[PDB]
């Protein structure tokens, strides 16, 4: 039993809201929140901008420490930071983004750093600015997710169609 409340279940493993994911985190305080990042994270909008905000930018200062550290991360690769305010640990996993022309075959491997952790927050990766079909990015997950994963989904409209048309 967890604590995550109101999900429709779509699969064994995947559940679904209608949800700011920052408030879902700050309500939860989830072991881990997964953040829709770049290569370099910066976190300027769509999710990451949200969630770096809702952290008052300490999530920037903490990822510029990293950059500078190790480097941009892979499309398709992920690293585990402070989850802050918002929860235990963050997962930064990053989907190609459509905008760049990065392939969408990568968002496999994306949701792959999904499988590391047993119970997850997270958006739909390469979903609203990242340019990907949110119905195609939902299917990915839940044929390549095997751990337990609560979607939050901001858009109710989005909800409702990503609901209806689930097969
Ligand atoms: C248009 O609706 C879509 O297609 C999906 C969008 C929205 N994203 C989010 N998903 C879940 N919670 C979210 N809180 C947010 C707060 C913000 F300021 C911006 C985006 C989100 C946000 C996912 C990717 O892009």
């Amino acid at each position: 039993v967890n604590s995550f409340s109101g999900y429709l279940k779509l699969t064994d493993n995947v559940y679904i809201k209608n949800a700011d994911i920052v408030e879902e985190a700050k309500k939860v305080k989830p072991t881990v929140v997964v953040n829709a990042a770049n290569v370099y994270l910066k976190h300027g909008g769509g999710v990451a901008g949200a969630l770096n905000k809702a952290t008052n930018n300490a999530m920037q200062v903490e990822s510029d420490d990293y950059i500078a550290t190790n480097g941009p991360l892979k499309v398709g690769g992920s690293c585990v930071l402070s989850g802050h305010n918002l929860a235990k640990h963050c997962l930064h996993v990053v989907g190609p983004n459509v905008n760049k022309g990065e392939d969408i075959q990568l968002l496999k491997s994306a949701y792959e750093n999904f499988n590391q952790h047993e119970v997850l927050l997270a958006p739909l990766l390469s979903a609203g600015i990242f340019g990907a079909d949110p119905i195609h990015s939902l299917r990915v997950c839940v044929d390549t997710v095997r751990t337990n994963v609560y979607l939050a989904v901001f858009d109710k409209n989005l909800y409702d169609k990503l609901v209806s048309s689930f097969l």
